[PDB]
Order: C-alpha cells, then structure tokens, then sequence
C-alpha cells in the first residue's frame, strides 16, 4: 500500500507497469558488474543491492531495448547511484579536494572512455567502462551529445556541493532549473535513442511535442523523486528538494510543502497525457510510406512509449528500493548501503 502522501491513483490506474525481459539477467549481471568493478564493498552488494531495485528501475523504462544497451544503461546507472553516494559523502565529510579531482576526471573521462578503463579511483573507471560501452551502439555524433549533455550534468554536481557546503538552498526556480540537470533529464532522453535502434535527426527531437512529452516525463521522475526522497534527505542534511525549497524560501510547513509538491506533480501528469496525443499524431505523420519514414515514425512511438513507461517505473521504483527506507536504518543520517 503506497503512503496516502504519495500514492497517485492516476499512475496506479492508467500508467501500467511493464517489465522487460531480460530483468531476471539484468539483475544479476549488474550485481556482477558491481562486484567486479568494486563500486560497492562486496558484504554491501550481498546485503543491499538487488534490494536497492536499480535494474528494475531502468527495466520498467527502456522496454523494446536490446538486451546489450540495457545492460550498458543499467550498469550506468547503478554507477549514477554510487555516484550521487561519493558526492554526499564527499560534501558530509569535507573532502573538496577529492570531489574537485573526481569531477575533473570524469569531464576527462566522458570524452576519452578507454583511457580510464583500469583508473585507480574505481568510480572512474566504472563510469569509464559503462561509457565507452554506450558509446558503441550509435554515430559518434549521438556519443558527442550524450557527452555533451554529461558535462552538464558533472558541472551541476559540483553547484550542489558548493550549495551544501555553504548552507545555501536554491531558490525555487534556481532549483528548478538546475533539477534538470542534477536529476540528468537530458541523458536519460538521449538514451531513449540507443533503446529504440536510431539517433533521431534534431528535427525530429526538437519537435515541439517530442520535446515536451520528454521533458514532462524528467519532471515527473525528479520530483516525484523529491517528494518520497524528502524524509531521507532532511535526514541527511541535503538541500536539494523542490519542497526544500519551498519551506526556506516561502515559508511553507513541511506539510504544505509535501502538498505543493504533490500538486505540481499530478499536473505532469495530466499536461503529459496532453502532450502525448500530439506527440503520437507526430509519430503517426513521420510515417509517409518510405523507408526512412517508417523506421523514424517507428523510434517516436517507441521512444513516446518509453517517456510513458518512466512515470510508472519511477512510481513504484520509489515504494520498492532500499534506497528510500529511511525508518529502518539505524542512523537516519548515514544509509546503510552508502561507503562512510
Ligand atoms: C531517483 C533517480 N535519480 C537518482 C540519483 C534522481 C532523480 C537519478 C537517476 C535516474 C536513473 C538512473 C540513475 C540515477
Ligand atoms: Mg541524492
Ligand atoms: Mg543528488
Ligand atoms: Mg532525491
């Protein structure tokens, strides 16, 4: 039974949950893949990581994917997790020098994957390894966006920790915007592509409708993270939450904070099942009876099909994980799947 703060019976009753195949070799393969890169202390991957749900979570997303760039994004994105974890525990223990090294060698790293394959720092050459492998599915040009957009997202990071740091909470539409970088909108986008077999020409995915049925689709996942991520992190001293924001900055109890965010929420929603008619009329017009056509209109609809897929993986991902189960751990402040 999902909290009544949390529950949204739209997503419980029009957003069904599907589940790929390859789950089942997803799961272990990853936990493998944790264990030998030693991203995770193997007492920890035994105890918590399959608990943590992190497959699942990219299982439940990128349905229609070959079972290969599957495995690469959810190697990645356990990695992702790992990292969100060294950044906490670099701000928590005032290791500035050490975040400001990783953050350098991972702007390096994005662009020169091989390079790093067997780095010392094993976080770099997870990252490295799960890069250098996403970066072998489609044109370097895909590889150069994805990068791109990366970049971003490591430069956003480094934002966070000076915020944490000196005790700053953004804003709310300083959070907002900088939401959609911390949360990596733009790369779990661009990995639609790989999902669906095709870098789609900027045409096609800076059409109005494609463009903001992707980016609803971020904004649902990153703040319905906040409202179910806000006990854990009060807990833990981060600053980073829509409803954070919301009580520092407008004087909202932590209970109308809970409420507006909830609210903002239910609207992606509903703004998103408008946007999704057009962006499938779109994905019906591409097919124009040619080749090309046909197989452009074919990456929409899977790639649309996908963005819906995320609200309902990122539902239930958050009612399941590990990561989320602030009131049984010990020490609120210190989760137990995280290297203190
Ligand atoms: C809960 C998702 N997360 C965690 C750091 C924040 C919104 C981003 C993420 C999405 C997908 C894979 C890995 C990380
Ligand atoms: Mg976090
Ligand atoms: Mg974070
Ligand atoms: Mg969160």
């Amino acid at each position: 039974a999902v909290p009544p703060s949390l529950r949204l019976p739209v997503i419980e009753a029009a957003f069904p949950r599907q589940l790929h195949p390859y789950w089942p070799k997803l799961q272990e393969t990853t936990r493998t893949w944790l264990l030998e890169k030693r991203l995770m202390p193997a007492d920890k991957v035994e105890e918590y990581a399959d608990g943590l749900c992190y497959t699942d979570l990219m299982a439940g997303y990128y349905l229609g994917a070959p079972d290969e760039v599957l495995q690469a994004i959810a190697d990645y994105s356990a990695w992702f997790f790992v990292w969100d974890d060294r950044h906490d525990r670099d701000i928590v223990h005032g290791r500035a020098g050490a975040w400001r090294r990783l953050r350098g060698l991972l702007h390096t790293a994005l662009d020169s994957p091989g390079d790093h394959l067997h780095h010392e720092d094993t976080l770099v050459a997870g990252f490295a390894d799960s890069v250098r492998r996403l970066y072998a599915f489609l044109p370097a040009t895909w590889n150069a966006r994805f990068a791109r957009h990366f970049h971003t997202v490591i430069e956003a990071y480094d934002r966070e920790f000076h915020n944490r740091t000196r005790g700053i909470v953004p804003g709310v539409e300083e959070y907002l915007e900088l939401r959609r970088l911390t949360a990596a909108h733009w790369i779990w986008t661009d990995l639609l592509e790989p999902s669906s077999g095709c870098e789609l020409p900027d045409a096609v995915r800076k059409h109005p409708a494609y463009r903001r049925a992707a980016l609803l689709s971020q904004e649902f996942a990153a703040w319905y993270n906040d409202l179910c991520s806000l006990p854990k992190e009060i807990a833990g001293d981060e600053v980073h939450n829509l409803g954070i924001s919301l009580i520092t900055h407008h004087s909202l109890t932590l209970e109308e904070a809970i409420g507006e965010v909830r609210r903002r929420v239910e609207e992606c929603i509903t703004e998103f099942l408008a946007v999704e008619r057009d962006a499938l009329r779109f994905a019906d017009e591409l097919a124009d009876g040619t080749v090309r056509g046909k197989e452009l209109s074919g990456a929409v609809r899977a790639n649309v099909g996908n963005m819906r897929n995320w609200f309902s993986s990122v539902y239930w991902f958050h009612h399941e994980s590990g990561r989320y189960m602030v009131d049984s751990w010990d020490d609120r402040s210190t989760p137990p799947y995280v290297n203190n």
